[PDB]
């Protein structure tokens, strides 16, 4: 019942660089699975020698296209699961997330009238943080299959080690299928945008978003009138992402580039630090500062502009734009109040950050069912309200972070379907939190470009 | 006072073709010059030795393009002065009628969704018909500058031979400008739709081409976000026409192309014949028939689905989409009683000709004032019964065919500007019929483009 | 306390099955006798298919019909096939180095043969499940029994490590995964630069012992490359880099687990690779390899060796091109530099008269393998180049098309076959013979075969 | 009864007049002496120019921008610059074919041109316009007043002819704007193909007597080519063929008549061409024609020969590139093939110092004219390419950039310069001598100057 990995039995960082890591890793780090050491570097020993996700020319390309959403000449649209799962690592289910992306893009883009940034939470998000380590059944709690298994029994809860391998496997298999995907008909603009069209016929909604669609119908068709063949557009480049949690699977993730040499965690093209990881003086934001990659990191409630500030300074020290993003999640009844102070602060240092709303984690309640649940009016309320502080104060409103699926699931409340909390029992599929269905995130896409366009 | 030309002092056509030029030449023709033979000869010795107006390949490629009008994906747009006048022929007013077709046709074809081919009355519309020889002053009617002088005197009205060289210095002077301004910066999509945007914010009805303006600006936007440079987009082609009705020029102007060997009028891409020279069996509609440009024919109102069809047979022998087009011309209030019956019998044929709309000859009255003029909303009511007409019977409304000008000129009634009667005196400069000024023009494509989108 | 860890493999819920009456089909095809099969419980093999019938594909249909139209492009006479990479893959050497390396290798080799031969290149990778290989024997010098290839066992020569394993399957489509994953990477980065990769012949020339010999060629290049330059043609307004995966299919538990069906006509493709092919010792007419292929939509090949007839080739036309379409089948000859001249034209003229337009692709390597006196398994460089002069001599000789070669190479500097400008030696075979199975052309010898052979599409 | 027409020039109102700021420069200016300049009446001469002063533009200012660009790029060693065509334009051979034959000319140079050079090429025409020559003595050898081109008199020898005819201006304009119209036209025609354009570089190697020396370099220019479509690029995904006109401004009533202002900075340009050049008999140093050359927008070149010093070239800098702007001003030489390199190497030093960056172009042509013992006035093909190798040598040896060549040519078949592969003799020179002026090289001797040139590029 298990395929077996020989462990390897060599290129020496330049000595900086090994005393920087050294010294980023030996820091406090919170939320780490407890397993041994001695299985954890045989592992990591393995992860060393195997292909990378990513390669550094690809960070480095979107490096470039950040710091335009940093100077306002682009959008971020940055969404998938809230936790994939080995279970449903799957072709229907990574070209569902992949349509949706895309589709939530062309509606994006012609409502900025500017390019948008695509970057899934995909190919590694497979663990999480959790405030309690025992879980309302009793068990130790479910951490992402990276760590530990979602089956509500003792043993499966195990923290194991060989989960690392295997998240690496099943990473290393969606990100092959991405790119073979963005690369496929699936980028072209007018079969995503027929989606959409079919998406305005069957929504109870519909009619409320039928003009722009149409809009955008037309804006296409232009385009092709105008000679522009799909044959010479930017064919797509979808992104990979996930939050930069275990550090045995980072650290053995990166990679030393071939103009100085850096050190790249090729295990995506992009990672963000959480709330429960963000501790200034952590191991987390110190490993986000050794490594080449752009990052981002979560901004909750308690942010004061003061820690935004030294994020910035600690995170993008020689003035970089776009190298770090800034993830307000401050809840709906909240962002318009605590958000601006912490901008004006930041964009008083001289640095250029790209300010992107997640909307999702501010705003989770439970419902009366049992099933752990959001709101489609106070996400898209948060959104509003990000857009109303930039508006303001004349700086950018960057991008969104949202959960998300191509599949018709039952999680978040609300939207054209009017999705009760009766109906969340019957299609509920989420390892973790509840995910807007493919029907609510492109509502969302049609809703978040008229906030674009206003 | 003038400059003085050498009369040269050379290929044999193939025997066929000087055959069948010579028996079209020998057919009746309508409404020719009344100057010597001997001088027009010599007129004609010294126009077969000058560089062409056009060559053979683009008119091969603006059939292809007319083809693809007549197969209902692309749109015809032909426009500009009545008459072309040697003393307007300068850079500014070619300039002024250039950029707006480039206006109209940007507002056209998203309108339609599809390609306009743009076709300027231009570089040759120096003669013209009249049914009187003698004028309202009791003067040789003016006839055009290729014959006489717009001047109210005896001595200037006579028919001078020497028009015809002038005619084609005017005309390879113009022509060489508009190649010039087609691959210039009047080619970039935003620099021409930005006029257009000037346009709707200082016209009386501008808060009604508003939504129209601003959905334009988005899908040029929109194409930019996408990546589309106007470095790499189809750059404008602009091409020349005028009414084949001086024989001595257009016979002169014919050049033997380089697969089988056909004669070209190279004085133009494209040329028309009036409904004053249509003789079945006369000379004009033997002429074209000898030669492989593109062709029109206009339609009025005394015109039969038989006659239409005669036409079709002999003008488009080898059934060629596109090779003919069929300009209706029959008043705003007959056009949707006398043009189906035309349509259905041609259709019925199996030739696709391009069915294009004339709205303005059929649509002249005199003015209290004296002033001969045209009523804007006659020119619109016509264009909207030609697409009633062509949607009941499913077939293509192909273009439309006016006279316009770039001026701020005083020529037709109405529009948003609401000219009067009183208005007319101000800025009427036309030497023949009422042109549609600048704003007229442009208000008309927006209307067209609606009627387009409906 | 082995060096080993163990990877579980959790059972998950399986998608829907194939359609009934594709399976159906299916099963008759695979009912036949097949060759050089693993034995492995079919239990273990069951469970171990089951997993890898929910995995993401390794290729996608739509890659596969872009291939067919390359390749389609390739059997009329109006590209050339390369094909190439290492001779056996192993798990162990499945790294960014060496894959850099095999690609690097190969675009290396296809911007000098595109010049040579005045047409697009179409590269096609032995890489990303090239892991299983057929033996004659069940015992080898050791008293072992055969090492298989890392897809059925490992080749450490010890009892345990030689039993055929199942669980090696899922471990074969991880690494294949893994490698595909970064081959798609690589051939969208800097490293698709015409210029980038001329550059490395330019270095190659100036190094290699020979390179005076080639120095008139790689000016050349860079000059028609500057010329380019010069006219406007800009490198990201050109054709981007492809490279396509193959390997021989062999192993039927593996190739039946990843096929799918194309989303819509809908047909089996097998998505473990975009073009795979069928070799000497599976190729039987009533066998289950043959039938596969006859049932797959992919690409596919096989492999003509000295014993083919004209007839047994036209049998092979007949069951895997029954509907004519042009480059679906690549006949692929291997008869020794020594027999390819008299032994392949009666072949091509019978096949030629089908009617069919097959891609006539040489392989140089299988038939000119030799044992040196210091042990060594080898291969003689000019032997190598030899039979690929004979394979157009032939063609030249005939009207027809020499498609493609098929090669067997590494872009790391290896001692593996004697010759080439650096004289490899018998001696000098002991200083890095690396590879799991049959000797391979290092990268400057490839590099150098490329040359040859750009001449010999040049004449 | 004369076999003439007279073309009425009727009077239409004036535009609006240019700006009085720029009109007050341009009269100062024009205020100094003006050499080899029409002796009509002023009036008349008035009267024309207020014909053309209203007429549409030959060239738009953004064409003349775009040139700058270009040859900015020409200045700082990134392209190369090919000027060509009749030594005098006349109104009688201004015709279809033979527009057509020169543009085509240049087209097959320049491609091969470009090759050789590893750059772009910008293509400046010697056309619509060079309609005025001067003449160094006032009676010619049949005893009349010397013909002057057409925009000023009539080729014919008779005295009616050659008295100076301001209406010529107008006619001058009319040929002008028809035949730039033209160039226009098949700039952007099938002429423009690469593809077509080098197989008549193919048929030239073919029946060539010489062609055996060219076949190498021709062979593989067309084996680049097919790389460039083997690559993927297609021939409408290239920079399409740009070619500027030019003329010598000689006739100051013309060219000031053609002055226009930039919609808007807003300044002069003189759009009777793209750029001009000043000769040799009218570059007084404070005379009209450089005054007028500081005063308008255009790029401009001066002829500079043999009597020319170091430092008059450095004031040549000074007064027309006062800016630095690299490529404004062209130095064109023009020495002798038996001077230029003892002659150049100063001047080329002393400007370099100045830290002005100009166009070094090569004029092999009126530094190297004699007269044949069968009267015809004439030039020898190998003193042409010797002087053009004399000019590589001199910037080689200083490190600086050949920028160009200035050549007279024509698409005809002619016999007017002794030599190239033809082996045209003194005798021969009598069967098709049809210049109105300096002998041309012929399509066949011009497109052989452009294979050792491109040959002179490659060392
Ligand atoms: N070198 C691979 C290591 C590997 C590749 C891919 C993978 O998913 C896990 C492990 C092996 O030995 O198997
Ligand atoms: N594998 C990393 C550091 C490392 C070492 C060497 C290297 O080339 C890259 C990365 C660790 O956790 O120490
Ligand atoms: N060959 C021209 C003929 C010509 C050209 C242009 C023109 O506008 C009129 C006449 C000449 O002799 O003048
Ligand atoms: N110039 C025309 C006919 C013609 C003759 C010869 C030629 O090459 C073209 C056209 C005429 O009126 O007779
Ligand atoms: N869903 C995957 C199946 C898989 C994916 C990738 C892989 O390399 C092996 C196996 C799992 O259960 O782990
Ligand atoms: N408006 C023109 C001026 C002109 C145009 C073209 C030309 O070749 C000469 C003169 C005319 O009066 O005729
Ligand atoms: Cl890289
Ligand atoms: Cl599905
Ligand atoms: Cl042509
Ligand atoms: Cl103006
Ligand atoms: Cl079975
Ligand atoms: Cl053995
Ligand atoms: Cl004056
Ligand atoms: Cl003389
Ligand atoms: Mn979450
Ligand atoms: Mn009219
Ligand atoms: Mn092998
Ligand atoms: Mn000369």
């Amino acid at each position: 019942m298990n395929w077996t990995v020989d462990i390897p039995i060599l290129p020496p960082l330049p000595t900086d660089l090994r005393t920087r890591l050294d010294a980023a890793l030996a820091k406090p780090a919170a939320q780490q699975p407890t397993w041994p050491a001695d299985q954890a570097l045989a592992m990591r020993t393995v992860l060393e020698s195997v292909p990378p996700v990513t390669v550094p020319s690809e960070i480095v390309r979107l490096q470039e296209q950040l710091a335009q959403v940093a100077k306002g000449e682009a959008f971020l649209l940055q969404g998938g699961d809230c936790a994939e799962t080995f279970m449903d690592n799957t072709e229907p289910h990574i070209r569902g997330n992949v349509r949706a992306l895309l589709q939530m893009a062309v509606v994006l883009t012609y409502g900025a009238s500017m390019p948008v940034v695509k970057v899934a939470r995909i190919a590694g998000q497979y663990a999480k943080p959790r405030s309690a380590d025992i879980d309302a059944l009793g068990l130790r709690s479910y951490r992402g299959d990276m760590i530990n298994g979602f089956a509500p029994d003792a043993a499966a809860r195990e923290h194991d080690p060989s989960r690392l391998v295997r998240a690496y496997a099943n990473a290393s298999a969606a990100m092959n299928l991405v790119r073979a995907l963005t690369s496929s008909g699936l980028a072209s603009l007018h079969l995503v945008h027929d989606w959409n069209r079919e998406f305005v016929r069957t929504s109870p909604a519909g009619a409320r978003y039928e003009a722009l669609a149409t809009e955008i119908d037309r804006g296409l068709r232009f385009m092709s009138a105008c000679g522009v063949a799909d044959r010479n557009l930017q064919t797509a480049e979808i992104y990979a992402s996930h939050e930069a949690l275990v550090l045995d699977y980072e650290r053995a993730m990166l990679r030393l580039s071939d103009g100085e040499p850096q050190l790249f965690d090729l295990s995506a093209h992009t990672v963000w630090i959480g709330e429960r990881t963000r501790q200034i003086d952590g191991a987390h934001i110190a490993f986000a500062q050794v490594i080449a990659n752009p990052v981002g990191v979560k901004l909750g409630p308690n942010m004061t502009p003061e820690l935004a500030v030294e994020y910035v300074e600690r995170l993008d020290p020689h003035n970089k734009p776009g190298r770090l993003t800034l993830v307000s999640r401050m809840g709906n009844h909240k962002v318009r109040d605590l958000l601006p102070p912490i901008v004006e602060k930041v964009q008083a240092t001289g640095h250029q950050v790209i300010w992107q709303c997640d909307p999702m984690h501010g705003n989770t309640h439970e419902s009366s069912t049992g099933f752990k649940t959001r709101h489609f009016d106070r996400i898209v309320d948060e959104v509003q309200g990000f857009f109303e502080v930039h508006r303001a104060l004349g700086t950018h409103p960057g991008g969104i972070h949202v959960e998300i699926t191509g599949e018709n699931v039952t999680e978040c409340l609300g939207g054209a379907q009017d999705i009760s909390e009766t109906d969340l029992a019957g299609r509920y599929e989420t390892a973790c939190d509840p995910r807007l269905n493919t029907q609510q995130s492109l509502e969302l896409a049609f809703l978040v470009a008229e906030m674009l366009r206003d």
